[PDB]
């Protein structure tokens, strides 16, 4: 269980509060917290205290009382990283809290790369990838199925789903592993009839999984979307009147943005209403359609507070495309609220299984779904029917590599640098 | 030792990190606490823990999971408020804290009034008024000295002082005090000799505090500034090139503003050099000068980037107004380190006693000062010659009754109320 090189952190966001928290782990912290703690009544000392207890105390640069703290030891592998912790909740002023970090920083202690705490949580097996991420994931959620999206995959929910999975390419995956050597008249009365099956319900079990990424991409990143069309439209004005931007709506997030429309959920056409002197950019927008077919598609006359007349107008920009139009003038502020209505309708129109199913969530996920459900296709249509014995084992042991790399089985140590860079320091 | 309501707070500041601390205190915290707090490993409820005992579980709102904590268990009189307290850390996050400091509120707690929790600890004794700020002055800080005095604040440094100066104003007070009944030849034999002693060094040592308060001011609250001169002088390009606010310059602050000149350590008079018409409005600047005697004043000469003859008019500028005057570009960014370099004399011509003697803060507390030296005078010169008995007691109750006052030995709940407003919810 080794520990690693002592690491502290301030652990609370920035800024000013009743109280910060400083938290340092690794080994031998709580001999390093001795050297400047001080118990102020008895000298109860830290390196001899119980796991989960509390310690009021001061902390000290030699003869300098830096602050009045209360200090939480944690040892064992009972703690958040699984070594040896203390941490230090201290007066929550910036001056202050710098103080103590800096203290623990000379007295031992090295700054913590960002995610490191969790990583070692991780590392130190407490908690896989998908338990790792959802910490993150809490932390950043800004809506609140974000939130409860992140409170499920930090329960473990997805974990147990993906757990029950590796159980059959344990089951049925090792049933073949065993003919390195034992092979002459190897059988189990027609065991092939069954294996099939095993195989069927296993990777009917995966695409439940890799269909809920359409609805979990939305609830995690948001409806990303792009606002579209040329210079002096009124996609400024548009943009932070809605308010790399995003918002809230139907507790649904929208991230606004310009440029890659390749994976984009709703393309908003902006053109300025009976202000196009060049009106036949409706092929422009035809093309955008076209060219995008997995996206909904919004047109948006803009600038309606002049010309009062552009019933007809609205009809023509809407027959020429055969896409859907709304009025709108982005100055004022009129039809905002029809266009909000029509945005919110995209997670509305989906598909959402039963609540029980749980969302997958990442990407990275998703396509190791389908690597794992491609590797069981590949025994399943390729290999079963007259192919060899020994490239079927191949192809089961892909996809139990494929479905353990999302819950950190497989460590990549460059698939943990994406996911922790992204964490802050101090978790 | 009667509890509060249950009240809760978010203590943490705003923002987004790994850990946040929700704090609830009051009558029968950790029986509430008990609804929601779920103990993962076993079931040791919180209501039956000891104090300084930390427990990890899960908060709930009714099978639906908040958070995956750490309570932390406070008894008796052994917490920071004296009372009963339970202090949540969840994870940072600003859904998640407020989910959590919101399920604190349904079930029992009310929100905290800023600075309540501190409030409390004073009420309950546990910590003195001086003590109180010490603790708001050292989270606000922002100077290295500001942050240090606070910490001798909380320490009580000033506290034992002045409770040094509470003895002989309890001995030589009821020493007259008990001249209610038994007088009919009361004598301690030449005993009015000994007391006129007593009061002298009492009185001094008041003046020695009273001093301290010049740069006691400068060190909490910096040095207050004055940018004065006609519209169009460069009043705001100096501002923002420095930089109502303020800035740091030889571990000093600055409080730059407009308008109460009364009470002003500094004034910049800007004018621009060479650009003024009418420039006899150095008349202006002398006069500021004599209705700002206690104040520094300072003469700056701005758009010394044009005009490369000026130092002739410089020397008129100061001939005529009597003043120092600083060449200065406002825009360029030129004789700024001269400006700032005169700024930074003003705290180094002052005094300053050798470093035992604590500096007093706080206007509050300088007043108490004087009233309680003024009260001691009256003791002393215009009582100690002739005058009566029983008036003299009079006055050496009124300087107890000042010395106390600062300390919160006489509560004002309206002296309180000033105090911990101040503060913020959470502390
Ligand atoms: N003071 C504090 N420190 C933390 O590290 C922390 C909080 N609070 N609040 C939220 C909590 C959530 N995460 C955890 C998870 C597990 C352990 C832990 O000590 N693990 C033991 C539990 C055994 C037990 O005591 O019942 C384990 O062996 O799994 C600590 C924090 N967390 C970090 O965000
Ligand atoms: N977790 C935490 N809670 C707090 O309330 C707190 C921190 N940390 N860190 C800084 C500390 C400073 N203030 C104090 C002061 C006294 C006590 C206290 O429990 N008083 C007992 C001490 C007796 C003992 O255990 O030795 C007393 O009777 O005076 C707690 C916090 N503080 C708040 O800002
Ligand atoms: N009357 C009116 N003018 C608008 C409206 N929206 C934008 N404009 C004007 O059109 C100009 C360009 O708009 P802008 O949002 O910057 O479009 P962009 O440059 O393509 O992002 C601005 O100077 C606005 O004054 C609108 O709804 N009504
Ligand atoms: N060349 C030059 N122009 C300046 C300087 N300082 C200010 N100005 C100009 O003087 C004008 C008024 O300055 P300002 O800071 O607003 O003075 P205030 O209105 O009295 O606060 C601005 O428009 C500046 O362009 C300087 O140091 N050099």
């Amino acid at each position: 269980p080794v520990p690693g090189h002592p690491i502290a952190a301030i652990a609370t966001p920035v800024g000013v509060g009743a109280l910060a928290i400083v938290r340092i782990s690794g080994a031998g912290v709580l001999d390093l917290a001795d050297r400047v703690f001080r118990k102020v009544h008895g000298s109860g000392k830290l390196a001899e205290a119980a796991g989960y207890t509390a310690h009021f105390g001061r902390l000290y640069d030699g003869e300098e009382m830096v602050d009045e703290v209360i200090a939480l030891v944690f040892r064992a592998p009972r703690s958040f990283t699984a070594e040896q912790m203390v941490e230090f909740t201290c007066h929550g002023g910036p001056v202050v809290v710098g103080r103590v970090l800096r203290l623990m920083l000379d007295n031992g202690c090295r700054l913590a790369e960002p995610g490191e705490f969790t990583r070692r949580a991780f590392l130190n097996g407490r908690i896989d990838l998908l338990q790792a991420e959802a910490i993150g994931e809490m932390i950043h959620a800004r809506t609140e199925s974000a939130y409860r999206t992140a409170v499920s995959q930090m329960k473990g929910d997805l974990s147990v789903r993906l757990g029950g999975l590796r159980e059959q390419l344990i089951r049925s995956c090792a049933l073949i592993e065993l003919e390195l050597d034992f092979s002459e008249e190897d059988v189990e009365f027609q065991s092939r009839d069954e294996l099939t099956m095993q195989i069927e319900t296993l990777r009917s079990e995966v695409n439940r999984l890799i269909d809920s990424y359409q609805h979990g991409r939305i609830v995690s990143e948001g409806v990303s979307t792009v606002i579209a069309g040329k210079p002096n439209a009124g996609k400024s004005t548009l943009l932070n009147t809605l308010l790399e931007e995003c918002f809230i709506h139907d507790k649904t997030m929208f991230r606004l943005t310009d440029m890659k429309m390749a994976e984009a959920d709703l393309i908003l056409y902006l053109l300025d209403l009976g202000t196009e002197r060049l009106d036949d950019e409706l092929t422009e927008i035809r093309e955008l359609k076209a060219a995008h077919p997995a996206a909904k598609f919004l047109t948006v006359a803009n600038k309606l507070d002049r010309a009062a007349n552009a019933d007809a107008l609205i009809r023509a920009i809407a027959d020429g495309t055969g896409t859907e139009v709304i009025g709108i003038s982005a100055l004022n502020g009129d039809g905002i609220d029809t266009l909000k209505q029509h945005m919110g309708d995209l997670v509305k129109n989906l598909d959402k299984l039963h609540e029980a199913s749980v969302l997958v969530t990442s990407l990275r996920h998703y396509e190791a779904l389908r690597n794992a459900s491609d590797a069981l296709q590949n025994a399943l249509e390729l290999i079963a029917h007259e192919s060899e014995t020994e490239l079927i084992a191949f192809e089961l042991r892909a996809a139990l590599d494929y479905v353990g790399q999302i819950t950190g089985k497989v460590v990549n140590e460059e698939v943990l640098n994406t996911i922790f860079d992204k964490f802050c320091i101090g978790k």
